[PDB]
Formats: structure tokens, sequence, C-alpha cells
């Protein structure tokens, strides 16, 4: 057997293995293959347990693309359920910092399966052989170091295609989340769909455009919030103004539509890199974080849409209404939307993590491309 | 008994007898009827099998009218799950060709009821004496010949009621359904709500408009999908376009607002009928099919939302980026709504069917109807 | 449709409706009958439940007969839950006294069937038309009037069939707790299995038998149990009558003097202690279920075969009142068995630990040893 | 990987395959294993469905055997839930004639495994290599040609082990329903536990005891009951064959003459009221379930006990067909038990009414009791 | 409030607190009362889990007694679900030692009730202030000194009452399992209902009785099973001991020589079978449960009756233990008995094979049988 890869996909909760595809030498008839043939198993950290294998089928493609005109061949995937235990890439341990076990899958088709003309295919089983990272395999991975000198700050950039080049794009930037600080230059990408929903064909066929996700080391965080007022840009922040300066020197980016958006430690973020940089951002998602009030007067034309679950147990709601309250009532251009007690428990989903709806709503990524300078 | 009625209501997964009305001599006492006082029985196709009553009421109406404050009497409706196995009157037969079933009910009162002055009504069993077909009734039936000569073309036409004659008012065209196609002038209205949406009084009453669903005959398509590049225009139709004119012949109907959607074959058939006709058509809702993006300028001018789920395994949703993207890049007038993998599946709808959460989007029609020449 | 026949069998807890038989026209063939076919419903007061049918089939027997081989003609039984709720007959009034429910059924064929000639007989809905009491009618019914205290006592009475007229049989009599109490001579064969279990085919077989089931009237009871605060030992006219009409059997039929055997529950179990012990010489073996004692007296039926049945956790009778007449039966040379069912015993299989005669009268080795036994 | 053996054994309803054991190169430690490393699958017919599995353990026997203490070696036992719907081994084929299934297996260890040595046996898939039979195996089989009419019987016979061959011990004799016939020698045995309880060790231990289980020919049957429609009753060629096979081993073994103990179930129950009225010198004590009767012979067998089984509601052999020889045998002066299966009480335990044989040879009363008998 | 008493029971798999009682001030009327007006927890070990109360319920005793008529008093009754988690008293440490949890108990009134007089006794919350250890308490605690060895032995004894002191009664001696070992002399007598069955009313009207429980100290055994690996089946000084005292109740008690009867578990069944065969003069009847042998000594046991028990799968005491016994004995003209639980018997009724003496000693057969035997 040629291989069996991995697939992983961002899910609002964060990275997952969502399917295996092992590639045959010869072509597999899908009609008869079954979720019973097979099994799936991921190692965690020393007993293996099982994935839910929900669907079977076949292609010469080899990602996840089904059809039920021609279900063949070369290419079996088995799709895994996202509500398994262990199907999350990311463990959160005991802090502010995540980490990204290293990935170990064993696989093994059970019974024999027909191919196409009508052959037994003997049982086999395996470790991977690969993984793939979807979507998050599009962005490309960079250094930057603040020379001066010297904080260096890893980051990913989504590049459109194919984009006629004579035209200049928008610039989506975000920010991550305390649990995504790290070096690995993945954690950001991976954490939530923060930097990857930007990024989805369904959004790139008609709003193409670029997006920014760089990393903020460990011990530090975006504005002066984890190293003491938690509102001034500190270095990786300011780091990352730099980068983006960069990238505009160096591709088509339109500079009257950067926008920028980011989550919890990214959400102080967001409010300080538009209250200290006010002339860069065309608009803004700060998402369950606060900024300074004092400053408000200096972002009052800069559309804003502030999202917090009231009943966020992290960051209190009232650091969004503060910054609502003030921006409304000298003349605004903000939007609010607060998350109901009660909602996102009622979706499965910790009360903090008031990206996840926010990242899945359609109106409020439209909005921000309808803005400009 | 006067009557027995089955009533048929077109659901978004088409058309299910949702309620038997039986029609008594005399006037029943509704606050003291219960579900287990009847049983509604259908035939498939040698057996029957239980529809499930969940509400009983009564009315001297005898559609689907509920009153607390006079539960009586002539008329006693009976509602029936609509998550019964066999609620539909349509089975999908093994190609790209359904079929509605001659419809085969018994009921019977099963236990003695009360009448508003106190008597018994005594038990009874019978088959239907009736079919009412709701919102599917008030199409008129008409067939058209393309002379010179001469595919026919059963269609239905919905003619608004009762609204002010000096007047002009929108056209909306819908095209179904390779599984709709057919002679009987039925299956086109009835396979799902793409044509009875339009003609609800929700949507009448603020946008009264005539609705068009012509048939296309059994091997044939509206493209040359089926009849092979499946984008150019099939006789079937090249018929519309002439119906759409003889109809502006002989209504008040406003040639500024004639609006066009479709659904998978009918997708196809939508590109191609504002790729071949721009001039004449306002808007339209292409939903999971494909067209000729070589022919994309000709369009570049309406105002269009397109319609695809992301794990269609029938009609790829490249089909639509495809068109997407090129309309979009060239200034557009394009929106479109890419429903999620796992979406469809999680709404308990094949992924096919994304015309189904579409045609339930009241954003969606709002919008059709601000459009314009 | 010729009848609607309601079939009722008494079950541990008592007799419920346990089929409902369709006599047809014509011959039907059950092969192709399914209950989703029918529709069966009881009354209870003013409006209807359903009754869940199990399983349909044809005979042309018109009782509850089967065979794969036969599935067919114009008896259609459809057979019902006794799980259902309104499956009993009797519903249990206060504060001692229970009464039958006359009985109200509508039933339904619902879809046309096919027949054996056929081919289509249609819809149709109907009230009942008959009961058939499957064992409670092979007890002949009579009453006796007791000719020295003017008491009138209904009884029923099951003769063996088929038996040798030249030999004798034993005779088991059988009598009820306070609930089966009143005047309709139903009742007390009704309200659980103790007087029908001998009656049954399965033991008749091995061990044919006469049963007799006295009833007792409203107001009164077997000993002084409800008609005096002092000793509830004593005989009271019921059970005085009961003894005449023992007598009355013996002249008019072939039973043996040396087998009549006796059991009772509650009501019935001080009865028949209270008999055995006033009557030593008359039965064989006895059988009382939660009932109670004239403990002073046990030296009477020192000889006397005697299987005691309490629940530990009997709240009405309490379990004392066996256990101290066993334990003077053991002490002085006895011939004394003694089941004494563990608190939570009966409610772990859904019994109200009062009703300690369910399992009895379920217990094989019960029935066995009472007819091994004789003077 | 040595060997992946299949574990059958007898159940109520016939024979199961109950555990996978494979051999591995070297020992394995089980404290470490757990069910979710493997996988069991059957075939059937074109597909495969999973053999749930329950524990896993490791001896160094190769059978089911587990100790707390040592939980290792190089048998590695999967053991499989006995209500997984591919369980069974025979499928019930029509009309009168089931069929066992050529047993077809895959199995996995899906993850790598550690050993004693060690650390890693890597995952392997593999068919099975061997069945072992548990209790069958115990059956010598053999063939008997009937030297008056040329019929050949194979059959399978139980010989006691570590035993005196100076004392004599009883046989048991079982005749098959007519679901087992055939021609293998094999069903006869597994169907159900009519042969074999007879030579659990639990049994042996206290009674050692000799088993004969004859098969008879799928075309006719032990008395003339699948052979003439006027009176199943009389002795057909395999029950006569069966009566020569039992002189046979007399001859051969250290049988008692005075213990030959027969049983059999439906066909076979038939079979038993035969053989025991038309050869009544021969056996000590018979259990006929659910079979039928000659009627007029009950004087010749009123010396034999006797102890019927039927299920009152058995659709396939009425139950009046016991009732009727119970009675007469009774009447007559006896020696004769009977327990008659309740209406419902199968269904409730989950069995068919006609497996009356089920709950039979499951009572250890109806066991000893057969033990106890001799002339 | 007067106290709150924890009332503990011995259930087949050791002791469970079942109910609480709560001794009011007043009088206080049950029919008002209901399971949530109240709140029980345990604590373990260093939270609080809730037991279930299953009824609520008034006497004016102070145990479980309960009359639908009188539901009354200055007791209140709560019943606690014996299938809660942390119901039992007993946790099983290692490797084979057990130890009883010190108890500890918070229960609450939340809402105010009405009483008798009245009509509000307000909200309270409290510790337990007693335990109450049903049957438990009616055993005599002693312990013996061993003046040939030393070795002091802690036991309870059970003296019948209201028992004639001119006859002689039988005495149970139960031998415990490795597990209830220690010093307390609490564990031998609920870790099961080993010694405590015997005790029950409903045995002990029929058959009074005395029973000796003895416990074994923890780093010994009754035989040399854990002092020695080579023949585990000799006296060790806690068996010898435990015959000196039999001897002191002997002179002390109206105890008859002739029905001195013996059973054990596990530990305790080696002790049996070792105990009768070193001692075949003294036993008339042994019930040895999951024990082992020395065989070469069965011919001094011949003439006690012995009824063995194992469970086939039992993974601590490997079955064959017992099958080798029983067969000997057999052989040898025997009166023994062996009923061996099935595979999977013990893991249905929810049961650990290896404690095979739970459904044992709930076999009414087992215990009448006992009783029966004398020399």
């Amino acid at each position: 057997v040629k291989s069996v890869t991995l697939i992983t996909k961002v899910f609002p909760e964060g990275e997952k293995v969502c399917a295996v595809v092992i590639e045959y030498p010869v072509e597999i008839d899908g009609q008869k293959l079954s979720p019973d043939q097979f099994s799936v198993k991921v190692k965690t950290g020393d007993t293996y347990s099982s994935r839910t294998i929900t669907k079977v089928y076949a292609n010469n493609s080899g990602g996840l693309s089904f059809s039920i005109f021609n279900n063949r061949g070369k290419y079996v995937v088995l799709e895994l359920s996202t509500e398994d235990l262990h199907s999350n890439t990311i463990v959160f341990g005991p802090n502010f910092l995540n980490t990204r076990m290293k990935l170990d899958y064993i696989v093994s088709q059970l019974v024999p399966i027909f191919d196409v003309d009508g052959n037994e295919v003997e049982p086999f089983t395996s470790k991977q052989t690969d993984e793939k990272h979807l979507i998050i395999d599009d962005f490309l991975a960079f250094t930057f170091k603040d020379p001066e000198t010297g904080v260096e700050i890893p980051y990913r950039l989504f590049v459109p295609k194919d984009v006629n080049p004579d035209r200049k794009y928008p610039l989506v930037v975000f920010l991550h989340g305390a649990g995504e600080r790290g070096t690995d230059n993945y954690l950001q990408v991976a954490g939530n769909r923060g930097a990857v929903v930007w990024a989805q064909p369904r959004y790139q066929v008609v709003h193409p455009c670029f997006v920014l996700a760089p990393q903020c080391p460990p011990n530090s965080s975006w504005s002066t919030l984890f190293t003491d007022n938690p509102f001034n840009p500190e270095k990786p922040l300011l780091a990352v103004i730099k980068i983006i300066r960069k990238l505009l020197d160096e591709y088509n980016i339109d500079e009257n539509r950067i926008y920028i958006t980011g989550l919890s430690m990214g959400g102080y973020g967001t409010w300080t890199a538009i209250m200290e940089f006010p002339e860069l951002f065309a608009a803004a998602i700060p998402i369950c974080g606060g900024g300074d009030v004092s400053k408000v007067e200096r972002i009052k034309d800069i559309p804003i849409w502030v999202f917090h679950a009231e009943d966020d147990p992290v960051v209190p709601v009232e650091n969004s209404r503060v910054l609502v309250k003030k921006l409304a009532e000298i003349g605004g251009k903000v939007r609010y939307t607060e998350y109901e007690k009660g909602f996102m428990e009622k979706h499965g989903w910790d009360p903090h993590g008031s990206w996840i709806p926010t990242y899945e709503n359609q109106e409020a990524i439209e909005w921000l491309f309808e803005q400009s300078r």
C-alpha cells in the first residue's frame, strides 16, 4: 500500500484528524466499502483508543471528495468523527500553554475488500506514512527578527491564488490566543478558525485576500497584558506592525484594506494595535478582550465589530461593554454582539470561546470586506 | 360522514400528507377529541402502515385552522407527523426519475366521540373521498407546444390574488429537478419548495407575484447537461423562454423583474438561461449547478446569489466556485453561500439538497425582490 | 362478524383479559394476519385506553390454541399484553373490599383482510359480545343455605373430568382474602390463583382433584378477625358454614375423606389456621398464607402437615403472626415447613409484599408436596 | 503466530463459538491485554460481522482457563459475547432440517502487544486454523451398520474417564429432534445440550456415565412419525438400529444393564416414548420432551420412572400429546412426573415455545432424579 | 432530635447500611412523610456522596418495622437503596485483607415536617450518633486464649432465644475467608451471610441453632494454606484453636454433640475440608465452598454428609479443587452432593465468580438439607 495519509482540518474547536486516506496499488470498488471493514486508532500517550469511522469511499483524487457516480478507486477515504474524545491534535496542558502532540496512528483494513475488477484485496495494518494539513499547508512559514534586534516572530502567511497580479488585495491580520503562544509557528493557525476562516474557498472566491497569523513567544503577550494597565504595545505586537510593513513592501496588498482580528489575548492585541496605529487598519474585530477607553477617540472612524459572551469567566464582558459604550456615544462606527448567558454552553463551547460562533458568522466576514479607507 | 379529505402540503423535503380532515353531519366537540380516538393508515404498496396522529381538533372551516376559543365542529382535523416513514407522496425510484404514487388511505374513528350537544357519534371506517393539495392547487395547469413544432411543455402558473390589475408584478420562474422530470405537470411543483415558497401568504402579502414552474420531459434537461460541454440551451429550456414571452403577452407582468431560480439540473438551467438571454432576467438564484465560465462577462450586471453545499456528491461544489470567482473578479454583482461540510447531514438532509435551506432563507427571498432592471 | 369474545384468565395478581377472539363468517388464514390490522380498547371509566396486541393468529377451536401448521379458521385470536395498565378485571376499592368492573371493550379490524375463499373481509368495529373465563368456567356455581344459622354462602366447585367414578379423589378447599368478600360468587376465584391453580390441566392430569372455593359475605370473615377486637381466632358463621358444605360434598361426591387439603391467604390464612385447629380431624394438610393464630391450640394440629408462607415485610399482616405458630409447631414435634420471603423479595418481583400468595401458588414444590399428604 | 483456534461450546440453544485462542511464538502477559487490541469477525455469507470480545486473558493451557495469579503464557484467549447475533454454528434451514455452517473467521491483533521477553509482538490478521469443540470432542465417533436392514447409523459415544474398570456405569442414550437429522454425526450432539449435559464435569464427577447419541438420517425418523400418516408411534429402522447399538455397547463396555436411561426431544421425544413402550425391559428411566404417544401401551411402562416435559403453548407439538400419556400413566399407578411449562414462560426467557428441552436440560433436579433410578 | 441511627444489615455481598432511623422528640405521622424531605450522605474519603432514600415511614419500635395501619411514632425510618455505590461497609484492600471503614454519615431533614401534636419540627442536620447492626448484634463477642499455643482467637457466638433449656440444639460453625482475617471480631460475621443466615428468624424458628463464627489472625489461616507452599491441607493453630472452642461450647451449653455442622468459604473452605478430615468424629455434616483438599484422606470422611459448592470459572481457587474431592468421595461410597455453578452464571447475577458463597447461602434447599443431618 503506497501510503496512509492522515488528514487534518481546522474546526471551530481547533485542529482535528478528520480522515485517513489509504493509497492502494489497484483500484478499489467504493460501492462495496463500509466502516466495519476498517479500524483507525490513535496513540495517546501509551495506549491507543478507537476512532469512529463514519463514512467510507474512494477516488483518484485523495482529499475528501465524495462522488456517487464513480465511487472508486486508487484512494480510500475513511472519515472520522469529530466528536471522538481524542480527535484534537492540541492538548491544553495546565497553564495558558497548549501543545500539539506528534501524530501517532495505526490503521488496519480488517477484512478482504473488492477491487473494480472483482479481485480480493487482502488485509493489512499500518502506522501512518503521512500527515496532510488542510488549508494550513497553504500558509507559508516565515520568520522575522526585529532588527535592530531581536525578538524573533514566526509567522504564517496565506497568499491568494490565482488572482490577477496587477491588482491589490486586502490583508487580514490575525492575533491568537494566549494558549497558542509558542515558537513552533503552528499553534496560531491550528488553535481555532481565527486565521483559516479567511482562507476558505467559500470566501476566497468572492473576497480574495492575504492572511497573516503571527505567533507570540511564551511568557509574552501582544499588549502589556501578561507583562504589566495591560493595554500598551508589547514587543511582539510592535514586531507585527513591522511585519505588516514588510508585507506591503513585498506584496500587492491594498493599504486601504488591512483588517485586524483577534481572540482574548489577541483581543487586547486588536484594540491595542488600532489605538496605537490608527491610520494603519481599515476595520477590526476584537473578540473577548479589553483596551484603553481613555484612547477611544483615536479610533472613532474605524469600523469595529466587537464580540464577547456575557458569561466569559476568563475575560469579563465589561471589558467590551465599556469600550463599546464610549465608542458609540462619541460618534462610533461600532457594532457589538454580546452572546447571552447559556448560549455557548447550549452549543457545547466553553463561554470564553466566543470566537467560535464569531468566525462562523457569515454576516461578520462579509461586513469586514465592506470596509476601506 | 360527508367526506374524509387528505391534505397535502409541500415541505422542504417534498410533498407529504400532513392531515386528514373528516366532515361530520353534526358538530363535533373538539375539547374532548384526542389522537388515540382515531387511526390513519397509508397503503404502500400492498400493506398499510400507520401514520402518527399528533393533534386533533375542529372547525367550520376545514383546512388546518386551529382556534382555542371554539374548538368545533362540523370538521375534524387529524394532523399527521411529517417524520413518519411513509409520509412522502413521491418515491425516488432508481434513476434520475421519481414518481408520485396515487394516494391510498384508510381512516377510522375508533371509539364514540361527543358532539356539541352531548350525543355520541358512532365509530366508522373509510378510505379517503378526496385529496386537497395546499398552495399546489392554486397553480394553474397549462400546456405549451413549441410551434413551429413541437416539444410540449406542461407548466404550472401561479397568478397572484387579489391584487389591483392596473399594476405590473414580478415573475418568478423556477426550474426543477432531474428527479422531477416527467409529463404529469405535478412533480415540478411537489418535489420541493422551489415553486411554492414564492406563493406562500407570508411572502405574497408583501411581494405579490407570479410563479412559473415548467416541467422538462424525461430523457431531456434544461441545458445540454443530460444530452451532451453541458451548458447550451436544450429545447425544453428554449421552450420556457417562449412561455415567458407568452406570459408577458397575456399577463400584467413586470418585464423589469423576471426572476429565475433552479435546482441541480435546473441549476445548470439557471446559469444557461441567464448566459443566453441576459437582457431578459433581473436576478438569479442558481442552486448546485454549473455553467459556462467563458460566458460570465455577459452576465456581469445581473444580481446573482449562488448556493451549493461543500459536500455535494452529485454536483461538485467547484462548479459554483469557478463561476463565482470569475464573476466577482470581473466586477461581479454576485453573492455565494457555500454550506459547510457536515451542515446538511447535521440538519437531516442529503448534502445535494442545498435547495432546502436556500428556499428556507428569508434573507434570500427578500434579496431577490429588491432586484430590478 | 359472528362474535367478539373477551378471553380472561386468572394470572398470579388476578384475572385479566388476555385475548380477544373474533368469529368471522368464513375461515381466514392467519399466516397473512398481523397485529397492526386490529385495535383493542377498554373503557375506564369514561375514556378508552389501548390494549397492546402482541400476536395475531387463527384456529377453528375458539380458544387460545395455535399450531404453526394450520394457522387458519373462522376464529381470529388477538393476544394482549398482560403488562398493560388496564388489563385487570378487578379494581381494588377501599377499605378491604374489591369489585369487578363490568367489562367494556371495543375492537376493530382496521384494514381489509384476506379470507380462504376469498379474498376480502371489510373493516368493522364492535363492542364485545361474550366473555369466556378460561378455567373459572369449569367451576360450577352453587349456593348453600346453612340450616342452623340462615347465612347464605355462594361457592364454586371444580369437579375432575374423565376420571374413574369407582376411585376417590382429593378435595382442595380455598379460603379467599378480605378483598374477595362479596356475594357475586366470582371474586374468590378470580382475585388470585388460589382456587384455579389446582384446576390447571398441568396438575389435574397428575393429581385429579376437586376444588371448593367458598365466598364470604362482605361484612364478616372466616374467623372472628373482622367481627371482634379480642381474639380473631374463633370460627365465624361463614367458616362454619364451609364445613357443612365440605360434608355435603363428601356425601354427594367421590371425594377422599383422607385428602381434604386446605389453603387460603390473609383473611383466608387466619381462616385456614382456625379451620384446622377447630376441626383437626377433617384436613390432611394445610397451606396458610399470611394469616394468624391461636397459639394455645397447636397441640391439636401436631400431626397435620402444614407449610406456612409469609413475607418478612408484609405491612398488613405482621410476619410474626406466622413465626409464632411455626415456632411452637416445630418445638412440639412439628410436621411443619416454613418459607418466609425476605424483605425486598416481593417488590423486586413487582409485588406488594402483602401478596405473598403470588409466589406461593407459583411454587411447584408446594403443590406437589400438598398432594403427597394423607391420613 | 502459531495458531488461531475457534472455541465452540454447546449452549442451551445449540453450539456457539464462544472464544478465540491465539498461540503466540512467545509467552505474553495478559495483565496488560485489553479487548480493544483485537478484532474478531465471522463471515455470513459474503460479508463479515463483528463478534464482541468481552474479556482478554492469557494461560499456558490453550483452553478457557484463567487464574488471577498467573495471567500469562503463549495462549491468548479472547472471549466472545454469547449474545451476538452471529454466534450459532447451526443455521435452521427448512422445513425440518438444520445445517452447520462451515465456520469462517478472521481475527486481528490490531496494535502491538507486550511480551514476557520482550517487548513487542506486531499486529497480524488471519483466518482461523483450528476449531476446538469443547465437550463434543470427548465423544468418539462411530458408525454402525445394521446387518438385518442395511441402514447405516452414525453415533457419538462418551466414555467416562479415570473410572474403575471393575465397577459398572449408567448409559444415557439421547435421541435428537428432526432438525438434527443428517449424516454428519455432529448435529445431534451440537443442536442442544441433550447429549452433552450428561458429559459435563459437574455431573460426571458425581455420576460417571456413558452417553450414546445416535443420528437419524435425513428422510426418516426414530418412530413412524415422518414415515406414516396413520400412527407415528411404531419403531422405525433408525430406532431399531439404536437398540442393536445399545447391545453392542453392553457387550463392549462396563455399562450397567440396570441403568440405561433414555431421553430425547420432539422427534426424539416420540422416539423415547416408542423405545420404552416397545422395549420395556431395557430402560431404567426416561425423560421424553415434547413428544407423543401410543396410549394403548402405557401398561407395559407402568413400572418405568418417567419425567415428561412439554410447554403449554408448543405450536409444533400440541401439549395434549404429553398430557394424554401422563394422565393414563398416573391413573394406572404411575411412577410418572410432569412439569408443563406455562404459556408465556418460554418467550419470557427468550425461547421459542417448542424448545422446551432448553430449560429441561438445565434442570439439576431432573438430572439428579434420573441418576437415582435403576431396576 | 434524640438520635440518628445507622441501620446495617448483612447482605449476600456483605454488610451495608440499609436504613437511617431518626428518633424525634415527639411522635410523627409517616403518612405525610416523603423521601424528598430528607437527605442522607456518606463520607468517602474526603467527600460525600448521596445515599438514595427509597421509602420514608414511622414506627415506635426503632427498627425497620412498618404497618400500613399505624404509620407513626417518634422513630422515622429512611430506607436506602442497597444498590448505591457507597453502601458497603467493607472496603476490599490488598492483597487478601479487607477492612471496615469507620462509618461516617450526615443526615438531613430538609423541610419542616408535621407532628402528631403538632404541627412543625424544623429542619436539622447531623452526623450519626449510633449504629445498629441487625443480626450481628445478637452474636455475643468472646475471645479464647488457647492454653497449649498462646494464640488468641476472637469469636462471635449466637445463642438461640426462647428455647427449652431441657432440649439440646445444633451448632453451626462458620470459617471465614482470607479477606475477613483480622483481630476486630467483626469482619468474619459481616463480610458475607456465612454466619448470619443461620441466625435469621426464618430459619431459627424452624431450626434453633447456635452459630460459632471464629476470626483468624491476619498473618495465618485455618489450614496450612497461607503458612506453607508444600501442602496447604494441614491444621494450623487457628483451626486447632477453633476445635478447643467447640469443646468449651459443648461444656458451657445445651448443644447437641450429634449436630455440629461446619461450613466456610475459600480459606474457610480449605478450613472446612481440613477440619472434617482431621476430626471426622466431630461433625455431622459440612458445606465447603470453594476450598481444597487432602485427597488421600477422604476415606475418614466417607460417612459425613457433605455438599460441596464451587463456580466453574473461579479465577482464585481452581474448581478442580472441589471436583477432585467430590470424585473420590463419590467413588468410595460417598454421601456427597455437588452443585458447580456454570461459567458465566456468577457474572450474569452480578457477582465475582470467586464469591460462590453468595448463591450458596441463599439456597433454602442447602440450609434445609444441613439440618436433616445428624449421627
